[PDB]
């Protein structure tokens, strides 16, 4: 067992547009996505999975995709066993053609190690009738792993 | 040596097409990338810009950006950049794409899954940030970039 380490709080980057609309909802889809982000910090897969279509998809890119609502829940749940969302901060959101884009920092705690880390993520969401048909997050896995002693690949 | 379109790519035939003047530019900026000319690419940038491949430190200012590009270009070159999804809002443009990248010391290639954001002011880039996993690139082409 290891104590919860300090949770370093979130830098507001120099490149963060200070047009305060850039990080604000503008479509019903965008509104949904932002709401979904807020749900992450609940670390509850049953809460999250309701946002998804049956015919959906989910992938942290340095990690294998989950195809199908059933696969996605397993992946989500799997993740929630070694890590936990403390905070999700979306600097920029935007949409087009059914896709929504979020520039974020996620604040995560590796459960086994108790270590915390702030992750630069750019995610894309696909919606269809208010339901997530795809969710893909882009980030660098090695530096999260190293930061919190949690080898996640393989 | 091609790029297969992944089963999750929007079949919306507009999704990957440039939709606004800012998105036309970004799409052009990336054909320009296969030139692998830092001197040319910097044309698209404003003086008050920044550039970061997020696994690597940011480059602030146009001269930094150019140099960091030039440096990158010493060890690698693009061969292709296919863009599946493109969209925008509030002067930011997002691209989901695949960069085929070749390592100059080893000759080995790797297709990189990328999601990038661009900030434009009056048709000039004032921010370009690519999100991707660095490790699987290195491991693929045997070219370390973050010791
Ligand atoms: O932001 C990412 C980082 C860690 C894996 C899941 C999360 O969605
Ligand atoms: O697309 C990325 C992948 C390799 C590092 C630089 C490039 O911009
Ligand atoms: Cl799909
Ligand atoms: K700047
Ligand atoms: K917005
Ligand atoms: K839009
Ligand atoms: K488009
Ligand atoms: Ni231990
Ligand atoms: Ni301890
Ligand atoms: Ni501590």
């Amino acid at each position: 067992h290891h104590h919860h380490h300090h949770t370093s709080k979130i830098e507001q980057p120099r490149w963060a547009s200070k047009d305060s609309a850039a990080g604000a909802a503008s479509t019903p889809d965008e509104k949904i996505v932002l709401e979904f982000m807020d749900a992450l910090t609940s670390n509850d897969a049953a809460k999250l999975i309701e946002y998804f279509a049956e015919d959906t998809m989910y992938q942290n890119m340095p990690l294998p995709p989950a195809y199908g609502r059933d696969a996605v829940e397993q992946t989500l749940a799997g993740l929630f066993t070694v890590m936990s969302y403390d905070a999700v901060e979306t600097f920029h959101i935007g949409s087009s053609n059914g896709l929504v884009y979020t520039e974020r920092v996620d604040v995560l705690r590796a459960l086994p190690t108790g270590k915390s880390y702030n992750v630069s993520v750019l995610g894309v969401f696909q919606l269809t009738e208010g339901k997530i048909t795809g969710w893909r997050d882009y980030f660098d896995l090695r530096e999260f792993e190293e930061a919190v002693d949690l080898p996640l690949r393989g």
